[PDB]
C-alpha cells in the first residue's frame, strides 16, 4: 500500500523536497516531499 507519513525529523520547514527526501532516504527507505512547497514534509514508503 502506498503509504505516508511526516517527517519531524529534517529541521524546520521544508527547505527543499529532494533535501529533506535525501535526509529521509539516508535514515530509512520512505521517498520524502513537502505538502506543496515549503510547508511540511512527509515521507512514502509501503505500510
Amino acid at each position: 500500500r502506498t503509504c505516508e507519513s511526516q517527517s519531524h525529523k529534517f529541521k524546520g520547514p521544508c527547505a527543499s523536497d529532494h533535501n529533506c527526501a535525501s535526509v529521509c532516504q539516508t535514515e530509512r527507505f520512505s521517498g520524502g516531499r513537502c505538502r506543496g512547497f515549503r510547508r511540511r514534509c512527509f515521507c512514502t514508503t509501503h505500510c
